[PDB]
Parts: C-alpha cells; structure tokens; sequence
C-alpha cells in the first residue's frame, strides 16, 4: 500500500541485513578485482523502467546475479588497492540510523541535534587527534569543524575561503595571478578544486619532490617556487601539504613548510586524507606536528577510520573565513549563536553525518579504535618482513603507516655487473607492470601500483576491516607464486 | 571481536531495523518542529570520546532520549515545512545495499557495476520525465545523466563547464566579465555556484519579477538584462530557469527563455529539484515544455521521489563539456568507458544509483504516479478547505502539492479603505503571528514566503506518511489558531 509501512519496512529491512550478513560471510570467495566486461549490466538488464512493481525478492536474486559480478569488493579481506574503505559495524548502523530519520539539517531550526551533535563528536575526534585548540569548538564561544562529504570538498571550501580572503583586499582583478602550491605527490583533489574555483591553471604550482626527501615537499623547493612567483608579479595564495600521500604515503614536512608559508601570507591546508586517523595513536602524532601553524586541517574518516562512505572531517583555525566565503542568506530559510552549517560546506542540504562518527567512537572506545590502527600497522610490518626474505624484491620507500611499496629489483632480471640507467630501468619497470597485472587478474587479491621518481612500483595497503594475519601470509604466497612463474 | 563479524552484524542490524520502525510506527506523536533549546545536547553528552567500548543499547537509549527530542521530524504526515524529504521503504533497502556493499565508483573498473546502473537508471527516469533524447545515453555511446548530492552541485558542475567551454574561447582574462542570469525567485544555490565558480558578484542578475506573472521569470526583463549586460562590455554566460521555485512554486516559462537565450549563446539550466519528479505524470509534462531548446536539467529525488536523502539527477546534453570543465588524468587510476569521477565534484561516488534502481523497480511507473497524484490531490483538498473560509485568500496559484496561502486584509481591517502599504505591512504581521503560533503548538509545521512583499503561508504536502485525515487536521489547527488571534 503504502511506501512507509512500518510492518513491511521491518520485514523488508530484516531481509536486506540477512543478505548484507550472507555477503560479509562470504565476500572472500569473490575475485576481489571484477571480471565483468564493460556495458555487461546494461546488456543484462531492461532498459526502460518497470509499469508495475517488482518484488524484494526478485530484486534480491538480482543483486546477486547481476549486481555483485560488477563489484570490486573494497571490503573483501583480500582487497589491498588504493586506500581502503573503512567500514564497521557501528558505521553501517550509523549510516542507518541517519537514513531511517532522513532528516535535512541545512540550518540548526531543521533538526538541533544534527548540528550539535556533529560540534560535538568533531571536538571528540579532534582531542583524540590532540589538534590545537585553537582548531576545535571553544565552549567559551573562533576555531571549528565541519563534517563533509570528500577531501575535494573541503580543499574547495577551504581555498575559496582563502581566494575570498585575498582578493576582498586587494581586488577580483588579480583573480588570474593567484597561485596554488602544492608538491608533484599532491593528490589531483587539489587542481580540481582549484579550476572549480577559478584559479587560472598556469598558476597550480605542482612542486618537483625526489628520492632524496622521500618525496616529501623541500620547503627550499617551496620557497624558490614562492619568490620566482612574486618577481613575476603574481600572487601567492595556497599551500595544500600532504601527510601520506596516495602514491608512496609520503610525508610533508608540516612544520617547515608553514614557517616558509607564513613569510607570505600563505594559506596551509593539510591534506591527511588517509593516515590522518593514525594520528590518534601517540607514536604516530609527531607526523602532524606543526600543524598547529597551519591554516586548516583534513581527513577522510572513511579511508581508515570505519565510519564507512562518506565522512571527511574538516577543522579551520578561523571559521569565519569559511562562512564569509560560503554563506548565503535568503528568506525562505530565516522563519541566536547558533551553526548553520550550510555555510560551511558547498551542499546547502546536509546529510547528519555526525551519526556515524558517533556509533563508530561509542561503540568501540578510543582503545579498540588504537589497537585496529595498530593491527593494520603491524600487518603491514610482516608483510615488509616477509619482502625482506626475498632479495628478488626491495623497499623503495620506507613504509610511513600500513602502506609498503616494493619492487623487484633490476637484478631480478638483469644479471649483469652493469650500470643502472635508463633502459634496465625501463624493463624492470616492465616486468612489474606484468607481475601486478598476473596477480590482480588471478582475482585472489587486488593492489595497485605507483610511479615514483620513474620507478613504477606496487602499493600494499592494508587496511580492510576484515583483513587478517593469514590474508597478508597469502598474498605474500600469491606474490611469489606469480614472481617464480614470470621468471622461470 | 571484529568490527565487522556479520554474527554481530546481523543482530545489532536487526536490532536497528526494529529501532527505526518503532520510530515511523510512533513519528506522529511528537511535536513536528524540534522544541529543545540550543546548545541543549552539550549538556546532556561527555565532552571527550569513551576509551572503553559502549553496548548498542546503552547507544540506541540515548539516542532516544537526547537525540529524538533534538529532531525536526521531516518525516512525520504532519510535516508541511520546506519541501518534502521524500523516502520509502525502497529507498532505505537501496541506501542500505549501497553502505552495505561500500563499494568507491570513481572508476568504472572501481566497481562497474556502480557506473553501469547509474546510466541506465538514469536513462529509465529520463524517459519516464521525457527528456528529449538529446539528454539521454546514446545506446551507440551525445548527452547523458549523472546522480549527485545536491542541486547546488549540479548547478555548480553545469555553471563551470559554462564557464570553461566560454573562457576556453575568449580568455580567462575575462572572468570578471560573465553574467549569470537568474529570478529574483532563484534558490541561492545558484549564488553561492557563482561565488564559488569565480564569478563576480557584481554580475549575477536577480532579474525583478511580479505578480503579473505569477513571480515566474519574463522572456522580456531577461532580454532587457542581457542587452543592457551587452552594452556594458559584459559576457553573457549562464541563465537558471526555475520549475517549482521555493517560496510559491512558480514555474520560469523554459520555452521563450531559451529562445531568448539562444541568441546569445546563454548555457541554460532547468532548475526542477522538487517539481521535476511530478513530470513523470503526463498530464504535468507541459511544464517543462521546451527543455529540448535548454542545456541541462536537474531535479532532486529525495525532494518528491521517495529516494531518501540524498540523490540529484543532474542530465545534459553535451557531457564533452562536463568532462573538459572537470577532468583530470592521474596516474594513480590506470593499471572507452564512463569514469563518473569526470562528471561531478569529488572523485569518491557513493553507489547512489542503488536508491533509485530499488524505487523504480520496488514501485513501478503506476504507482509512482499515483504516489505523486495523492500528494497533488491532497493539496487541493487542503485548497478547497481554504476556499470555504473567507478571511483567507490563496495568494498565487497551486501548480503542484504546494498552496500559499494568507489572511486576506479584510480579515483584520474592517474599514472599507483601499489597500495600502501599511495595511499591507500589519496583514504580514498578523500572517506572521498566525504561522509561529501554529509552528508553536507542535502539531504541525509549516514555512513561509513573501512573494512581492506579500508574507505568505506554504503548505508543502508530500511526506510519504501523510494521509487525508492529516491534511483535514492541518487545516482545523489552522483554523483553531486563527480564531485564537482574532474570533
Ligand atoms: C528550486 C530549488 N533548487 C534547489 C533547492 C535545494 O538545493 P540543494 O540540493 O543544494 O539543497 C531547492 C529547495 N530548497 C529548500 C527545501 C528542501 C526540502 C527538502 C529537501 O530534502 C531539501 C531541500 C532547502 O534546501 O532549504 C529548490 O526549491
Ligand atoms: N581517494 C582514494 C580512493 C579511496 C576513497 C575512499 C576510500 O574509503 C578508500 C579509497 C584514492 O584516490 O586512492
């Protein structure tokens, strides 16, 4: 009858656990990497809408047969890609437990308790993250965070807050001078946010990083970048640093790299998309220091922090800069001190994502929060350990959190007393290239790869919640048994 | 044990599915508009993380003690406020599935499926709404749909491919030169597109509008804005024509605006993101009559298509231009197919097309209709009921399930004096107190607008769980709190 009916959506939702339940049971027999061919699901299914209703069940046996062969599953034990898809327990009944009030919490009247309880639970996280105070909610009132979507969003929101800031003082006329900085390792979701924002993109300043700072932005490199651009007349606007960055998990030097920045007037955002959460650990703290010099600070709770999608968490030294940026007023939504949270994002809706971050904290403490961290760490220790006992393989570049990236070496395949260069690097760059292509397409694990300085390596990034010991035992195993038949 | 053993899964998941019908089996019961103070759950909240771990039910007892109370219920049939946020049991299953699965669709080879359903879904909805085909997937692999979160990201990703394809031609020296069309009836949403975008705030036109046509946007103040725009050395850019504005329903008339447009090589978005869903229905197709002359549309299905929060299509007819304003090629996702990435914001993408396949598929195009049809009878039912008192007036006219409506002048002044502004300024007052007293009361809730200085009333009906008798009550509320301020 009704869409709503409560008896039918406890039955219906009872049946959708069961199958998430089957599936969480049984999603390490899939080939992690889908094998699907492209336009298979628009082959296997109908191409206008049904007249008439179809059945859960139908739907169900659909999702089985044509929707899960199209999946790569993220959260299979054996899923070692990318970064991972932190999801939980607390996360999902989180997310659910939004969706069921599906509330809209564009300004603090649409549901109090969105707005407050995401002050809150940001002021929580960021204790945890023993951030400044100067970034989290002052009860006596200045600083603050927001909880968004992705990490393109709040560098968007954070470098419009910066190009406002600048050009209210010194003209929209110099919006083709501004110039955004940020290091070769930097993640694309800076230079998309920066032509959203209409930075002209001769002025993305994509800095070159070596082998020699592990790829990590030379605050010299900055600088020289920083006043070539004054002498040619143009703007310094924005520095993106990165702590742990996609291809290596390289480290920018935070402390340095604002010191530099502040000489200008430069805006520092800290990208720590990824290992940011590691940061709630005491022995892995000192990788955010100095952000206390920074400008803002962000991370992605869903890369590995079990909220599951999405919930990237924003903190600002200086809220007012993103409001006056962002905000918008109209009538229709005025019907007192309060957030309006809508001026601090893009979105004017917002989801109460502060649901998640919640059930995710409560239900497993900062404690068990530390020691899965720490079991992601340690795994990806052993799998470095067991690389080591294979001189066929090499590191190459130290292992900053739970991500190793490795090789084999050119010896591997050229045994000869000569010389590196060029062309031995080229071939060893070949064969990795077909070793990591033979393992994900064998379906029993996925990782993906990274050129650094021209090496072309793999990322092993460990961090599925449903990893395991003997997942990592088996794909060091995989690893070798396709290493030993390339190779002969 | 693990965070996510699916024993634990399944129990404390069951669990929440008995938790949340519990809620929509007793939702009418509390005051729709949240009554707490601010600042209200501080107190009642640690200030720090727990270090040791919570039950689930320690956690679902406080959220119904100090979460619950702190809710504006959107969902309650008593809910008439803003515009609808619209769900269903599909939408729930299909939003579970997809936090299920948690599955990241930056990349088709990230999962195809996610790509693959979210083109064919919106392939169904675009041919159930009739969008010219220029709008739609090619089955030859021209134009194309992508889902989103809002619509103020489907305007900003339209507006910055507007943005790139004009200054790729002229310059980006000329930024500070595009115009961006608008009514002065237009959601900020496109304002704060524009500041985002780089536009200049000195050139968004919000072009005045009237009584005369029904605070819809006229073809002739649109030429007169753009030829003045002209004169000055300005570039115009981008008009957002408006189906279903917020404050009074008004409908911009697409067909004449693009034919105006067009002569300037104006980028033309149709802002339908709550009325957009009715033109699934035949008899509201000519509503968005001309969209073939436009260049994108959006509407907002967890406005009034039962999606759940959240889910914007967002279809155009050059997806090159989308791609070339958005794209970028890095070498961490490599090693002819569609990468969403391209299409929109961030490069994360939820698995959204799952709400929309299980709505459409647990419905069917029927039902949905009827769905939007009660909802369009409703309010005129609520309309009829007006009509039957005469201290009130409908202040525009309904043109979906929205009525705006107000105490007639005559209803507090009974001199017979023509009417004046500051008559005029004390029947808003009055309409004021009527509204807060009403919104006070718990009972039901609604928003207002002030259409050409007139302060109205909106009755916005279509929450999944109102039903008839929910719409007589509103309206004897009403009436009981208008007797109250005056007899
Ligand atoms: C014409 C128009 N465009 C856009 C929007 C909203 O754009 P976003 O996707 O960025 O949110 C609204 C509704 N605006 C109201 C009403 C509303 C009602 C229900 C919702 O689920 C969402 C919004 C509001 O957001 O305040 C609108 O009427
Ligand atoms: N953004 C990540 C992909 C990713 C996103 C979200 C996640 O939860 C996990 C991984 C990348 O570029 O590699």
């Amino acid at each position: 009858q009704n869409p709503l009916d409560p008896d039918e959506f406890r039955r219906q939702g009872h049946m959708i656990i069961d199958f998430l339940a089957d599936y969480y049971k049984n999603v390490e027999k899939y080939p992690v990497r889908s094998q699907v061919e492209p336009g298979y699901l628009k082959k296997r299914l109908p191409e206008s809408a049904p007249y008439n209703p179809e059945s859960i069940e139908t739907i169900l046996e659909d999702v089985t047969n044509d929707i899960i062969p199209g999946l790569t599953h993220w959260q299979s034990p054996n899923y070692f890609a990318y970064f991972p898809s932190s999801g939980s327990i607390a996360g999902f009944l989180g997310e659910m437990l939004s969706t069921g009030f599906n509330v809209v919490g564009f300004n603090w009247m649409s549901s109090p308790a969105a707005t407050e309880l995401e002050s809150i639970v940001m002021n929580w996280l960021g204790q945890m993250l023993t951030l400044p105070k100067s970034f989290l909610f002052s009860s006596d009132g200045g600083g603050g965070g927001v909880l968004q979507g992705t990490t393109c969003e709040a560098i968007l929101c954070t470098l419009t807050a910066a190009r406002d800031k600048m050009l209210n003082k010194i003209g929209r006329e110099n919006i083709n001078k501004l110039v955004v900085y940020a290091s070769d390792q930097t993640h694309c979701a800076l230079q998309k946010a920066a032509q959203i924002a209409g930075i002209n993109p001769k002025n993305v300043r994509a800095i070159k990083t070596s082998k020699a700072t592990n790829f990590g932005l030379s605050p010299n490199s900055l600088q020289s970048a920083i006043l070539a651009d004054i002498e040619s007349g143009l703007v310094p606007l924005f520095l993106c640093a990165t702590v742990g960055t996609t291809s290596s998990t390289a480290v920018d030097p935070i402390g340095p790299l604002c010191a530099v920045a502040k000489l200008y007037g430069i805006w520092v955002h800290i990208d720590a998309a990824y290992a940011g959460s590691a940061c709630i650990c005491p022995e892995f703290r000192h990788f955010i220091d100095g952000v206390e010099d920074a400008d803002s600070f962000s991370l992605n709770a869903h890369k590995w922090f079990f909220t599951t999608l999405d919930c990237c968490c924003l903190w600002v030294k200086d809220s007012d800069s993103l409001v006056k940026a962002l905000s918008t007023s109209p009538e229709y939504l005025k019907n007192k001190q309060v957030i309006d949270y809508k001026d601090w994002q893009i979105a004017l809706s917002r989801r109460f994502r502060s649901m998640k971050l919640w059930l995710v904290l409560r239900s497993y403490g900062v404690a068990n929060l530390r020691t899965f961290l720490r079991s992601h760490v340690k795994m990806a220790k052993h799998f470095q350990g067991l690389i080591g006992m294979d001189n066929r393989f090499e590191i190459v570049v130290p292992r900053t959190f739970a991500m190793v990236c490795f090789r084999l070496k050119p010896t591997a395949i050229f045994k000869q007393k000569i010389v590196d260069n060029d062309y031995i690097e080229d071939q060893t760059n070949e064969v990795n290239v077909k070793l990591l292509e033979s393992v994900n397409a064998s379906g029993k694990i996925y990782m993906t790869h990274a050129v650094v300085g021209g090496v072309y390596m793999i990322r092993f990034a460990v961090g599925a919640t449903l990893t395991e010991e003997r997942h990592v035992t088996g794909a060091w195993k995989v690893v070798q048994e396709h290493t030993d038949a390339i190779l002969g």
